C-alpha cells in the first residue's frame, strides 16, 4: 500500500557485471516501492521536505512531482571478484548493495 | 537533463500550515529534478543499489522501476509559529525544510 521494502533478486549476468564479479551469480537486493500519499503510515520516517512536497503535489499536481519511495539504509554484500591480476579476490563488505530501510524522501 | 536541483517557491497557506506558520509566508523549499539513467554525471554522487536498480530496471522495464532523483542534504529554515499559548515564537532551526543536496538513490 505505502512505501515498503519488497523482494528483487539481482542476477549479476543480466546487469553485466559477470565480467569481474566471480560469485555469487545472484543476490537479494530488494527494492523499495508504494506511494507516499497521505495518510502516511507510523514507520514511514519522511522527511519534513517530502511532507511539504506532497502537500504541493496534491495542490498542483501538473507541475510539482510526487515524493519518492527510495532506500534510506543500505547494507553491504560479500562479493568474489578477479582483481587485476585477475586472481579471485573476496570482498567481504561491498558496501551500499542490499536495501536495509525504506522511507518517502 | 540528470538528476538536478531546481527552485520551488511553497506557500505555507496553500498547503494548510498558515494556521500554525505566521512567518515567512512563503519560502524557498527547492526540488531534486531529473532522470537517474545512464551515463551518468560526476557530482550525481550514486549509491551501489540506485546503480543496480537502474541496470535492472533497463533489462525489466515493465517488472523494476527507475532509480529516483532525491534530496540526498537537507537544510533548515526558521519559523515564526504560535504555540499552545498562542504567542508568536521563533523556531530558529526548523529542520528537513530545504534541499541541500540532490541524488540517484
Ligand atoms: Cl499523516
Ligand atoms: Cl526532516
Ligand atoms: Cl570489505
Ligand atoms: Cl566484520
Ligand atoms: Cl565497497
Ligand atoms: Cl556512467
Ligand atoms: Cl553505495
Ligand atoms: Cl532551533
Ligand atoms: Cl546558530
Ligand atoms: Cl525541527
Ligand atoms: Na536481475
Ligand atoms: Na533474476
Ligand atoms: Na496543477
Ligand atoms: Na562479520
Ligand atoms: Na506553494
Ligand atoms: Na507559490
Ligand atoms: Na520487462
Ligand atoms: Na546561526
Amino acid at each position: 500500500s505505502h512505501c515498503q521494502k519488497t523482494s528483487l533478486r539481482v542476477n549479476f549476468e543480466d546487469i553485466g557485471w559477470d565480467s569481474w564479479i566471480i560469485a555469487p551469480k545472484e543476490y537479494e537486493a530488494y527494492e523499495c516501492k508504494g506511494g507516499c500519499f497521505f495518510p502516511l503510515a507510523d514507520d514511514v520516517t519522511p522527511t519534513k521536505h517530502a511532507i511539504v512536497q506532497t502537500l504541493v503535489h496534491l495542490k498542483f499536481p501538473t507541475k510539482v512531482g510526487k515524493a519518492c519511495c527510495v532506500p534510506t539504509k543500505l547494507s553491504p554484500i560479500s562479493v568474489l571478484y578477479k582483481d587485476d591480476m585477475g586472481v579471485p579476490t573476496l570482498k567481504y563488505h561491498y558496501e551500499g548493495m542490499s536495501v536495509a530501510e525504506c522511507g518517502c524522501r
